């Protein structure tokens, strides 16, 4: 059954003689949103036999109800609670004659729900014991940067833990609109890496004696290649028909991953220079062209999305749209970001599953990786391009590349506290993946800086870890998500559950999935395929 | 919409004042089967009114009709007729006044159809001006043998435009159940070339010193990599649902043909001799073990085919049931051959979709590729085994190995004659793909003795032609085959079609996506990449 996965069972009894109720659900994540009516409830025919309602409740976050006189619209009760999944409520509403003639409503527990995160909790204890127990076991018995491989591998375990689900769990899932889950980390990630490797890479070659019109051919295929794949392979759903034009999505993950890297890496052939050989700050000093456009770039960023006017629809709008600010704006999705994609491609080539469509109930399509946004993709891809060049410029000194990434880590990191004012809706700048905000940048970057703080030194200097198992996906990382996107539905990546309502069978088909596509990234690695765009 | 592909709008005008008249509609192509009823036509109200019913009638075969006093059950007049696709045609039923008060029906084409081959004959004279075209101008201006690459790639081409739909031409499309159309030359021609391949590799691999343990395991462990690839990915249709045991297919394509080279690789093993260097018979006398061995095998399928008691259904049965036969065994599919797999494996683990299912109206699960029939895929193999035997034997003596050829090819297609009478439906052993019976053996690979007799010399010998574009596929096989399997709905291998009652728009679709298949084929050869099971 009767209840779905993060639901709650309630039964409302309305012992109240004259009065019809409605009962309104709110939950708190929701930001500014509007009561919803849950169910209806008439009044109790006779004294002694109260009249019965069943409704469902989400049991993801805290619930908020509000009971309304239907006749009078006026507010009976107000009750705030966070129901547990598969658990079994009932609220009495009933009027007090203790002297008084009030209403009184009080919730009790019938039946008492179960531990969703249980699952999760096990999953993490076992992983745990598996790494004490091989740690301890083995205990008792220019190149290419381990690091940077390491944390592409990592990128690439979350993301196929995510993509293929999750184990249906709020908190690895996207977040609706604005805040930060597991699921808003890695693609930021992705970028940033795309960055580094961009500027090793670059550098190699132009040592080496290579041309700059050869390389730029090479930038302008891998570019064409990103967008091609994504929009062909990776974009659409071929399990409902035949690819037809006006239902082509345009933009997507790799759309925006070649046409980020196209511009970063065009800008850098432009103005690339040789790295020379504890107080300098010439791997800034050296590059302020690039510096000076990208600070361009963002105030365009900035002065589109909050002077740009939008018709019948407010200027500066940051917010999601459907019932959410009170349903003042239902069709601002997006803002002048949604705008600007539904005036340049139209809706129909737009992404039709924003994920604010759950809880804001929003209507209209709006697309996270759409045209406003690749601006921050750039700012992204150029802070990732930084850590390139202090790991070449300093290569020498490790204490030197250390005292940069500290610094960066912490510079980016004030940046966000100061945007954000450290809150999920409030602050000039709330981090939101849909709109890939400048807080949302400087967020990720400053967690990136602190993955290569710790990585690099005890990767790469001092040797105390070789990686395992995240180089080997982070050596196959196209590969990987290619596949993972073309065999998503094939077996044994996903088999038939005996129970769908269910969390432990969720996570361990999607912990099985992501184990066997590391797996095959090893098998690549051994026998040495490897594949680059 | 009106009309579907291949169909005909048939209108029945009742003139008859005082009959009932239903008609009943039976192709010449189904073969003993029952009449089913077509449209009801009511009697003729009043004198000068006829009473008018409309039907569609199938294009793709001759149409019989029977029209039948619903009342006495009496036959009024019997008609046989091709109609035309899209036609439009009336049936005018009057009875004749002239001296007389019998009932003459007589047919006029309201509308001429149009020529649905016409797109083949199209394609055909435009492929031989690409062929003529290019040779003008053209002229204007142990190794790996080239022939069995052309000939595997003949074979790939064709199974890519088949599969992937075959322009939806009932002769570029499975018999229903006996005789041979384009579509069914293919798998055996596959089994052929890779018994073929059998003999070429072991004999390179022994004589250069490896151990037979060794070989063993490559055998055993191609085996189980093709079973397995065919069982997870390529029968399943992931765009349904997650993989459910109870309803995945055991029997297949490669699940054949690893059972297949299983035993005619260990078959050749076992006896392995050192190939010796006009009138001699060495490549037949030396393996005369694997000789009794087939005999004994096809023997058994025989013996099985032909005497094995199936419950409730005749001995030796060999149609298709449904409504063949007259009808008298419905539920009959397969005779023993059905009978054996529905017992060993059951029916929900047997292909759903039977070829008969169209034309006969089965509705039990039969297997094409079930596991009576191996015994008939070891001996087209073994038979290729035999090809393979006299390239290397004979290889010195051109004149030696084209005699040979020509040797099999006749007496294969003197067994051929004899077991079907020439006929689709009479003979002792009609050919049959369903069934893979000893006349479908014979057939297709005295025909594939003939492809090698011709490709031989012109492409191995003197040199006339490289195999352009064919050795390419024949080179990815096993690439080109996964491929298409999975990439089957994506674009731009298919797309939303205009009118999906076209045949001009599916033949251009399929011919296109054979053209691409071909060209990725090629990019591999360039780049070097090849796959081997
Ligand atoms: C697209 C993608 C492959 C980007 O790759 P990348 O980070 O540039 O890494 P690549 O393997 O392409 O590296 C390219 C170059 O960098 C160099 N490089 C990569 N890693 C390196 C390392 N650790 N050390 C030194 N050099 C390195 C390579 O040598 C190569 O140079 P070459 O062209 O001279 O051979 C990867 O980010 C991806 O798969 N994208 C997925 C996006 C995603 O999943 N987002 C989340 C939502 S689903
Ligand atoms: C499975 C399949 C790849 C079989 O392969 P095959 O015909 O044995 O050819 P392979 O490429 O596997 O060849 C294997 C060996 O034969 C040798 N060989 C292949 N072609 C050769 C040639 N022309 N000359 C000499 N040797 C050859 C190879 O060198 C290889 O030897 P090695 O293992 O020592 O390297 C192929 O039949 C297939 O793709 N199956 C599809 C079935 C099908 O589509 N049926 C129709 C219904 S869809
Ligand atoms: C439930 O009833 C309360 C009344 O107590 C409603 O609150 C009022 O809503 C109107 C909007 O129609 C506002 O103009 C008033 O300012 C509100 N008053 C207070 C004291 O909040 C409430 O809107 C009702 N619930 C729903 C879902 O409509
Ligand atoms: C939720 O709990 C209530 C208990 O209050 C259940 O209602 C009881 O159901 C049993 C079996 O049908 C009856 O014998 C009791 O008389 C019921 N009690 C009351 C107070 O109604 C209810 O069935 C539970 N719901 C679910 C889905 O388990
Ligand atoms: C149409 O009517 C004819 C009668 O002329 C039927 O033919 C007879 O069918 C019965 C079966 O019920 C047989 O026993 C007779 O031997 C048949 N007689 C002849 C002369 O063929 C015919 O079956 C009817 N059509 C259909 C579809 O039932
Ligand atoms: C098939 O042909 C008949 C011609 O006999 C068409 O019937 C004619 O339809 C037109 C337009 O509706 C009428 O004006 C004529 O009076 C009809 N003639 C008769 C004899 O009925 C019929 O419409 C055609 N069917 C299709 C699907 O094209
Ligand atoms: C020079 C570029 C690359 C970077 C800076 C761009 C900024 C300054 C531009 C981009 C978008 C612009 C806005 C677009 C539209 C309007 C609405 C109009 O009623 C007043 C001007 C105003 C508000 C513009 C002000 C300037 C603006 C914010
Ligand atoms: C060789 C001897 C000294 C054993 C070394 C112990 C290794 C296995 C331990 C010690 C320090 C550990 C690292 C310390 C911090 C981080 C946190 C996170 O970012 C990823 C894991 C990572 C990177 C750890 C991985 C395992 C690790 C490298
Ligand atoms: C020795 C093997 C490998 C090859 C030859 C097998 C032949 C001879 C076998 C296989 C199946 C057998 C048949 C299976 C079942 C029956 C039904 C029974 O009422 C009479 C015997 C009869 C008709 C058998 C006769 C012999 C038979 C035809
Ligand atoms: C180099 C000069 C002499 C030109 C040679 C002409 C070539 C292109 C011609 C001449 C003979 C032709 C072959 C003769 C017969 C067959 C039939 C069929 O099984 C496949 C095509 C194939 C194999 C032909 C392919 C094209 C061919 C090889
Ligand atoms: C959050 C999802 C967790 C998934 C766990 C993946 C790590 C397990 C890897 C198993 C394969 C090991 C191959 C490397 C052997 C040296
Ligand atoms: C019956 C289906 C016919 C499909 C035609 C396929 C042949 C065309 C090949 C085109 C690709 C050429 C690549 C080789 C160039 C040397
Ligand atoms: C409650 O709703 C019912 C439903 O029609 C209505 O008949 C009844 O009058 C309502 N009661 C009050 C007090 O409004
Ligand atoms: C023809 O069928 C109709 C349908 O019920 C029936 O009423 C009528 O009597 C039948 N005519 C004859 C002659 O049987
Ligand atoms: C939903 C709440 C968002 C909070 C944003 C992040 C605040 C902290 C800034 C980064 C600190 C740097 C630590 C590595
Ligand atoms: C090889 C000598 C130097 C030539 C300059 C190369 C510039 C390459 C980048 C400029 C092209 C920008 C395309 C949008
Ligand atoms: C030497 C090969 C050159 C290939 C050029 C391809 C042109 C497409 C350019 C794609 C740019 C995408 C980012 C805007
Ligand atoms: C010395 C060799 C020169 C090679 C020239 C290749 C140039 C390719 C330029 C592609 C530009 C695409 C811009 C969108
Ligand atoms: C309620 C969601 C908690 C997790 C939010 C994600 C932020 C913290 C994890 C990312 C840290 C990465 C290393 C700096
Ligand atoms: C000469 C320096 C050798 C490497 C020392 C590494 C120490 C710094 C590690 C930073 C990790 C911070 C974790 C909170
Ligand atoms: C549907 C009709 C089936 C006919 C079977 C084939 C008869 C000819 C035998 C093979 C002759 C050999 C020519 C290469
Ligand atoms: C290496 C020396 C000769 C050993 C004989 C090899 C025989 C291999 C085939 C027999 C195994 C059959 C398994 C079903
Ligand atoms: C050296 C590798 C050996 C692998 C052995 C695999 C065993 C599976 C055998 C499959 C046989 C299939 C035909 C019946
Ligand atoms: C000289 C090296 C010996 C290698 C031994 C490998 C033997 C594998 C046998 C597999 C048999 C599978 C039968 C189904
Ligand atoms: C009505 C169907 C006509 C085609 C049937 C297939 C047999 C003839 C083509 C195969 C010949 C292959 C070369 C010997
Ligand atoms: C790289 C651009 C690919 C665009 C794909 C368009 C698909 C068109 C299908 C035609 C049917 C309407
Ligand atoms: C959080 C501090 C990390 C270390 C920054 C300085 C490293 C230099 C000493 C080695
Ligand atoms: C109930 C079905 C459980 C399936 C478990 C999948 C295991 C994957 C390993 C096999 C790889 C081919
Ligand atoms: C090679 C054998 C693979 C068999 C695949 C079985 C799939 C089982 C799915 C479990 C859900 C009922
Ligand atoms: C149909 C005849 C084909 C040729 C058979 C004999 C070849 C030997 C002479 C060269
Ligand atoms: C109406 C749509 C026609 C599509 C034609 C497909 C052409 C394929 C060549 C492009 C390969 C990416
Ligand atoms: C057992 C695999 C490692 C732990 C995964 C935890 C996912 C919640
Ligand atoms: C980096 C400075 C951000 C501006 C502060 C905004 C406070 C509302
Ligand atoms: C134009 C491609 C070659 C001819 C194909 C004919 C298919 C009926
Ligand atoms: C190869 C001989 C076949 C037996 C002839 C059958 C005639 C009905």
């Amino acid at each position: 059954a009767e209840l779905k996965m993060d639901q709650a069972l309630l039964l409302i009894h309305n012992e109240l003689l004259w009065t019809n109720l409605t009962v309104y659900w709110k939950s708190e994540c929701c930001y500014h949103c509007l009561f919803q009516v849950l169910v209806n409830v008439p009044q109790s025919p006779k004294a002694g036999k109260p009249s019965a309602a069943a409704a469902s409740v989400s049991t993801q976050h805290g619930s908020i109800l509000q009971l309304n006189d239907t006749l009078e619209e006026k507010e009976v009760c107000r009750l705030e609670y966070r129901f547990g999944e598969f658990g079994n409520y009932s609220l009495l509403v009933k009027n007090i004659h203790n002297g008084v003639s009030e209403i009184a409503c009080d919730l009790a527990v019938n039946e008492d729900p179960v531990d969703s995160n249980l699952p999760v909790s096990i999953a993490f204890l076992i992983g745990l014991a598996v790494i004490i127990v091989i740690s301890f076991l083995r205990l008792l018995l220019p190149p290419r940067l381990r690091s940077v491989d390491t944390f592409r591998g990592i990128a690439l375990i979350l993301m196929v833990f995510v993509n293929y689900g999750g184990g249906k769990y709020w908190y690895f899932k996207h977040a609706s609109w604005n805040g930060l889950t597991v699921a808003d980390l890695v693609f930021p990630w992705f970028v940033f890496i795309m960055g580094s490797s961009i500027f090793l890479s670059m550098t190699s070659i132009l040592q080496r004696g290579c041309s700059k019109f050869r390389l730029l051919g090479k930038i302008a295929w891998r570019s064409f290649l990103l967008i091609c794949i994504g929009i062909i392979i990776v974009n659409p759903n071929y399990c409902l028909g035949p690819l037809s034009w006006d239902k082509v999505r345009i933009p997507g993950v790799l759309q925006r991953l070649g046409v980020t890297y196209f511009v970063v890496a065009v800008l850098e052939l432009l103005f690339a220079k040789p790295v020379p050989e504890c107080l300098s700050l010439r791997d800034i000093t050296s590059s302020w062209p690039q510096w000076l456009l990208i600070l361009v770039l963002e105030g365009l960023w900035l002065g589109l999305t909050f002077l740009l006017p939008v018709p019948g629809c407010p200027t500066g709008y940051l917010g999601p749209g459907g019932i959410g600010d009170f349903g003042k704006y239902p069709n601002c999705t997006g803002g002048a970001a949604g705008y600007i994609d539904r005036l340049l491609l139209g809706d129909d080539h737009l992404y039709q599953h924003p994920s604010s469509a759950v809880l804001y109930h929003t209507e209209v399509a709006y697309d996270p990786e759409g045209i406003l946004g690749t601006i921050n993709s750039i700012v992204m891809a150029f802070l990732g391009v930084q850590a390139g060049k202090i790991l070449l410029y300093y290569k020498a000194r490790t204490k030197d590349i250390l005292i940069r990434f500290t610094a960066w880590c912490c510079i980016l990191g004030l940046i966000s506290v100061a945007l954000t004012k450290v809150s999920e809706n409030e602050g000039f700048i709330p981090v939101n993946k849909n709109l890939w905000s400048l807080s949302y940048v400087t967020t990720l970057s400053s967690f990136a800086f602190f993955i290569l703080l710790v990585l690099y030194p005890v990767v790469d200097v001092k040797g105390l870890w070789t990686g395992t198992p995240f180089f080997y996906p982070g050596m196959n990382s196209i590969l990987v998500y290619v596949g993972h996107e073309v065999f998503e539905n094939y077996f044994p990546f996903q088999w038939k559950l005996k129970d769908n309502q269910s969390h432990k069978e969720h996570l361990t088909q999607n912990i099985v999935a992501t184990a066997l596509w590391v797996l095959i990234a090893y098998i690549l690695y051994r026998k040495k395929i490897f594949w680059k765009i």
